[PDB]
């Protein structure tokens, strides 16, 4: 059976009594190899977040960009709870983001300026 070459993308033939078997190539399974491990294929992060898939192609990570958090980056981040805002400035918590608050005589995203 194995004659056939019936295992795709490279995997590898053994001929059993049964029928035959294909080992295959990572990320490739199935009975034929023709599946692709493929789980960040449903673009499972949120926000913008990168997916990157896990060595074994079983599961992914999500890496979120600034402000946001959780596993496919959806939920927010306070950084009003250690406020930045500097020289006297309140700080308000946003969806997404943060903003600070100037007191007389400075500017800038922190009030740093
Ligand atoms: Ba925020």
């Amino acid at each position: 059976e194995c004659a056939s070459n019936p295992c795709l993308n490279q995997g590898t033939c053994i001929d059993d009594v049964a029928g035959y078997k294909c080992n295959c190539l990572l990320p490739y399974t199935g009975a034929t190899c023709e599946v692709v491990l493929a789980p960040c294929a449903p673009s499972p992060c949120r926000n913008g977040g990168e997916c990157r898939q896990s060595e074994d192609y079983e599961s992914f990570s999500c890496v979120c960009p600034t402000g946001w958090q959780g596993q496919t980056c959806e939920v927010d981040i306070n950084e009003c709870v250690l406020s930045p805002c500097r020289h006297g400035a309140s700080c308000q918590n946003t969806h997404g983001g943060y903003r600070c608050h100037c007191q007389a005589g400075y500017s800038g995203r922190n009030c740093e300026t």
